[PDB]
């Protein structure tokens, strides 16, 4: 009984390129709030809804800055606070939208304690608008963790709900072998803390830079583990990762891939007066253009990662952001003659500009990629169960080994 409760034209600010764009948005009773460049011909697609666009448990804010008649939808998704800001031309339209959005969200409602004293601060990993991420070490075990310290006012209003939030999120199917697990969750008076396992086998950009290129065998191994992880998020969790890049890949002590969740939403840097947020080299085209996106965005990100592992170079690159966008949006990917046809077939399939034509963009999602001839001979149950031996063993003997945190990291 999924139906549209409200629809119309809005002005949405770009998530990575901060400019306003007219978008036709659909609000549905299941919580999805998705916008399109133009009105779609199909009202509801058969595939399962994605939480990235859901309105459940949102906070509605009406602001007059930076632009009057702005309203902001703010949600905690897993451990990251994401914001979507919109603008309508009249205050009367904003109330109609915010009321409809609120009614959909309300209709969807339906030691012994861990403290900050148990951890030793080591290093700041990142600062964001709604908190920061720090590298810590638990004093009792010596194991290293990334702690997301988020402002509590932004997320939940009541201390009783935040206690259930810390209590639930630890157990809510955190575990897939190649996703960084969320281990502890606690709160202070004004902060919400998420403690995640930190892999000590070295960042993947570190390993790729010193060995310059991975062979097709070694890239097939990491690529198979990433496929397995992304299949879990899409089918089991109905979430698109969207931030798949080399900087978010690490190895554990054994050499298996860990996809990290250490990010936080920031306000970008100011193209003299244009505010860009982060680097665009890994963004799917449909993400750059603020068009509707789905599970195909991760397969583009897989393509970028696979391309850099096997070619030793980012697929598209230019110092000017204006020229870069055209490279990502228009220029076709080119391959060195060293790549075999199976590597080229997979990479060109993953980097198709049109998401509906992209490898893995159909209704079968990850199975199109698992059956691709590049992954021939890969037993996918053995990938999940870590029965494949890693082709590279990081130079650590324990998980408290700090070698990839020492100043040998400079080499
Ligand atoms: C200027 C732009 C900026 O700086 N930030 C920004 C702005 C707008 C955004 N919109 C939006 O979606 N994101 C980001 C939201 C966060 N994901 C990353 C992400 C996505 C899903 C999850 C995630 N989820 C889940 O449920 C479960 C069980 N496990 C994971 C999970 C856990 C461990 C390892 C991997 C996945 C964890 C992290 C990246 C995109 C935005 C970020």
């Amino acid at each position: 009984d999924v139906a549209i409760v409200k629809e119309g034209w809005l002005h949405k600010r770009g998530e990575y390129i901060k400019t306003w764009r007219p978008r036709y948005f659909l609000l549905k009773n299941d919580g999805t709030f998705i916008g399109y460049k133009e009105r779609p011909q199909d009202v509801d697609q058969r595939e399962a809804p994605l939480n990235n666009f859901s309105v459940a448990q949102c906070q509605l804010m009406k602001t007059e800055r930076p632009r009057p008649n702005t309203f902001i939808i703010r949600c905690l998704q897993w451990t990251t606070v994401i914001e979507r800001t919109f603008h309508v031309e009249t205050p009367e339209e904003r109330e109609e939208w915010t009321t409809a959005i609120q009614t959909v969200a309300d209709g969807l409602k339906k030691k012994h304690r861990v403290t900050m004293n148990e951890f030793e601060y080591l290093k700041l990993l990142g600062k964001g608008t709604f908190g920061k991420v720090i590298l810590v070490k638990e004093k009792a075990t010596g194991r290293y963790y990334a702690m997301k310290i988020l402002k509590k006012e932004v997320i939940v209003a009541k201390d009783e709900v935040a206690h259930t939030l810390t209590e639930n999120r630890v157990l809510q199917n955190s575990r897939h072998p190649f996703l960084t697990a969320l281990k502890y969750s606690f709160q202070t008076h004004d902060r919400l803390c998420f403690v995640m396992e930190y892999a000590n086998g070295g960042e993947l950009f570190f390993h790729l830079s010193r060995e310059r290129v991975f062979s097709e065998d070694r890239a097939r191994f990491y690529g198979a583990e990433i496929v397995s992880a992304l299949d879990y998020l899409h089918s089991e969790k109905n979430v698109v990762y969207r931030d798949l890049k080399l900087e978010n890949l690490m190895l554990d002590k054994d050499g298996h891939i860990k996809i990290t969740d250490f990010g936080l939403c920031k306000e970008g840097i100011k193209a003299t007066m244009k505010t860009f947020c982060g680097t665009p080299e890994y963004l799917a085209p449909e993400v750059l253009e603020d068009n509707d996106y789905g599970r195909a965005v991760d397969w583009w990100g897989l393509g970028v990662v696979m391309y850099e592992m096997m070619c030793g170079r980012l697929p598209f690159y230019n110092q000017d952001h204006e020229k870069l966008f055209e490279l990502i949006l228009m220029e076709e990917i080119r391959f060195p003659r060293t790549l075999g046809p199976e590597a080229k077939s997979l990479l060109s399939g993953l980097l198709k500009k049109d998401p509906k034509q992209r490898l893995g963009g159909g209704s079968e999602d990850a199975k199109e990629i698992m059956q691709h001839r590049f992954f021939a001979g890969i037993v996918w149950q053995h990938v999940y169960e870590k029965k494949l031996s890693p082709p590279f063993k990081p130079q650590v003997t324990s998980e408290t080994d700090t070698r990839y945190f020492d100043e040998e990291f400079t080499a």
